[PDB]
């Protein structure tokens, strides 16, 4: 009804990700009646659109064993689009791909320990030779060479984001091995999927922020001015900063984060100037989102605030909010856990004049949040998260996160006989058997707390 | 059960310290069936790990009169390892010891009064001649030379912490005699044995701080993010700073202490910079503990704080807490006696989101604390500390330390007839008979207070 902006919407090119029979990194497979519909001939370089901004460029081939409404892609392409099997992706015709002449690729440290020999010769040259491979900037791809397989990251390309690797292409691979931890931090960058029990609020945020920015034509056509200040409020640990992260990673808009304490940490004036810079920055990068995290830190009630610099900063902000003209295309988002401690002048018409209530999650919310928190956790057969969702009435996302963290620690406590703090590293067998049981959760639960 | 992180854990190399029959400083003795098990041949240089970070490097030889599960070492090695007879120590193979070419050794002032002659010639040369002695930095060893025996400290070594003293080694011994008081402060540096009635809290600290730092694999494997801010709270004098000292001395982690008042004592901005420096330092020294003692001094509720600089420092801290990325491996500990006067933003998820309650000790707690406080005291046959533990309901460890101090002063008051303030030094006999009687404690008890 109102959640309508979030609905999947069936389209010719919106296809379910299936496991590949053609195991090559550069190839995706569609059924023959699907290729005909989109007017995609055999061998055409296509543009795939995943989750969290992510893209990949592939060659399309026919497949008999593949379904009409499905697309076949291997683990690498799925990883690059940040999608698990049975996720929807957009396939797009991509006939504008120029042949690259300079690509910079770098291996991943943990997949490269012992004997360098030559990385280009043993790995990259047999991978690319006469293959006319499409690759995107930021693609993590795997190459096999004798003893074992090495993962590589595409760091730079010759045309802007993507190119075909012709025999012309100089394949630079000199430099520092990419730290595994950087790409773990990149894989586990927050998306809309990482935020649970906020469906109707995520709808509001797309309505108030994403829709006026990426489709301002609607608002101008309907003769209505888009709201320009969206305040997210709610109790401590409900997901405001997470939604902030998610928005930052999921929007097409340019995103500028301002942390409340971050601003107030800095010297008198040097903080007024940083705000100024943030608003001029957003203006400069046409369609933008300014996120002011912890608004209450920078904008408290001009009455209940003793310092002149502090009183000046609230004035500096109001001026900037009013200073953005209609044709700026900048939406200011803010988060707080004490909305009633913000200067009401900021919450007036034209400033933060729309409120999104990130409240306490319902039983279904808690289940979502538990599902998101345990996605990378080894859980036992007996763990019932619907049970955990029901026994956690007072719990916000942060509480449940801690709950899972404690339940994990209890599982570690159970394994403390075969572990010692004095050992250099932990025994191999002991590490694999680590599973968080339901009995662990029941111990976490017994120790649990709300904050509210 | 939860105390499991603290259990001793039987290993091949974990051995009980027995008195040496081989009286030489460089030598430890094991039974023949124990040397076989650990694959340690005769004469091999080994690494011994005692209490409170302390290590010694020694030669291993067989002994018939020594038990299988025991290790024979003289007073000097035991001192260096900070162990009484019948403590557990790690013995470790150590074949990577290069011959040192420059060692700096200094005598201890009270063991060196009268006739220098030549310290190296009379003492150190016969001690090292063709001996191929393993020594570590910070070893205090004793040497005999005609008239008497002199103690020496190893101040500096040629390879990093330890080396073999070959006939190549220049043994420098020029410099100031090491003050006995320095090494008394070093012997009596606080460890986990010096802290009592906090068994379950100490378990918590090892879980939350030591375990994620020295074994981050567990948390990554189990799919759980380690907590990064641990707040110790409780009433005045309960052991927080003591635990801070014990942790500093007992961890494998690099440790950085920030005292609340120490920070607030410094000029405006020059304090923000010292906070900045501390966090950067901890980050720089890979696995680290930052301890902010008296947190309430630096982070009070941003409302109930009048000064702009003070408000700025709270913002500076929060920023740093949030500034440490996942892959930093820095846990921040803090202590307070007024937890409810700390800005709540600091106590939220991701910040100091874990609390350890160092509370009032029970009867068994008080007993532990009295046993720790009297370990260096001369006590009478009639002194019953269980009786004292039971008579002290309101007492925290600080009250008990004061209680022990007063009972000692009373024992001194009893000995005032044979002592006078006007004398140059106190009579020899008088000093030895000094024993703190139970009657002294009953006086101390009669005068005692809680912080009521
Ligand atoms: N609705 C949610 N869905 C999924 N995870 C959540 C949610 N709410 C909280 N979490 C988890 O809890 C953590 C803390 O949530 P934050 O977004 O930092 O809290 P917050 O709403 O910003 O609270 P304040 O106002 O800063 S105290 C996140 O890193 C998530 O792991
Ligand atoms: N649990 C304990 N075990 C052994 N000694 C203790 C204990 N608690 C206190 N003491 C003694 O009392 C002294 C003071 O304790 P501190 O750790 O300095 O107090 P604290 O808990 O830091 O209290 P605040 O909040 O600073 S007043 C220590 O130096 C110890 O000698
Ligand atoms: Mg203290």
């Amino acid at each position: 009804l109102s959640t309508a902006i979030l609905k999947q919407k069936n389209r010719p090119n919106r296809l379910i990700v299936d496991e590949a029979i053609n195991e090559d990194n550069s190839v995706v497979s569609l059924s023959q009646p699907k290729m005909d519909e989109l007017q995609l001939f055999r061998g055409d370089t296509v543009l795939l659109k995943g989750k969290k901004r992510r893209e990949a460029v592939c060659i399309v081939l026919s497949d008999d064993t593949c379904s009409d409404e499905k697309i076949r892609m291997n683990a690498v392409v799925r990883n690059n689009l940040r999608v698990r099997l049975g996720d929807v992706i957009s396939i797009q015709p991509c006939p504008d791909v120029k042949y690259g002449k300079r690509i910079h690729v770098l291996p991943i440290d943990d997949t490269v320990e012992g004997i360098t020999g030559n990385l280009f010769e043993v790995y990259l040259k047999p991978y690319f030779l006469e293959a006319y491979r499409p690759i995107r900037k930021g693609d993590i791809f795997l190459v096999r060479g004798g003893m074992r397989a090495v993962e590589f990251k595409v760091v730079e390309t010759d045309p802007s984001p993507y190119c075909i690797v012709a025999p012309d292409t100089v394949i630079h691979c000199e430099g520092e091995p990419i730290k595994r931890e950087d790409e773990e931090e990149s894989l586990n960058e927050v998306g809309y999927d990482d935020i649970g029990g906020c469906r109707k609020q995520l709808a509001q945020i797309k309505e108030m922020v994403e829709l006026p920015l990426r489709h301002p034509a609607l608002f101008k056509a309907i003769g209505v001015k888009p709201p320009r200040g969206i305040l997210l409020y709610g109790p401590p640990g409900t997901g405001k900063t997470l939604i902030a992260r998610a928005v930052a990673n999921e929007t097409g808009a340019f995103f500028f984060l301002i942390n409340g304490p971050e601003i107030m940490s800095k010297l008198a004036g040097e903080s007024e100037s940083n705000l100024r810079k943030a608003f001029e920055e957003a203006e400069k990068n046409a369609p933008a989102i300014i996120f002011i995290d912890e608004l209450d830190a920078i904008a408290p009630k001009r009455e209940k605030t003793h310092g002149e610099v502090e009183r000046r900063i609230v004035s500096q902000l109001l001026t900037l909010m009013d200073g953005l003209k209609q044709r700026a295309h900048v939406i200011v988002m803010a988060a707080t856990n004490r909305p009633n401690s913000i200067d009401p002048a900021l919450r007036r018409f034209g400033r933060f004049d729309r409120e999104v209530d990130i409240g306490i999650p319902d039983a279904t919310g808690r289940l979502e949040i538990l599902q998101i928190h345990t996605k990378n956790m080894k859980l036992a057969d007996d763990v019932d998260l619907e049970q955990v969702a029901n026994e956690t009435h007072g719990h916000v996302g942060a509480d449940l996160a801690a709950l899972c963290s404690e339940a994990a620690l209890q599982a570690i406590r159970k394994k403390m006989d075969l572990i010692d703090l004095e050992d250099e590293t932990i025994d191999a067998e002991v590490m694999n058997s680590l599973a968080v049981t339901m009995d662990d959760f029941r111990w976490a639960l017994s120790q649990s707390n709300p904050s509210a």
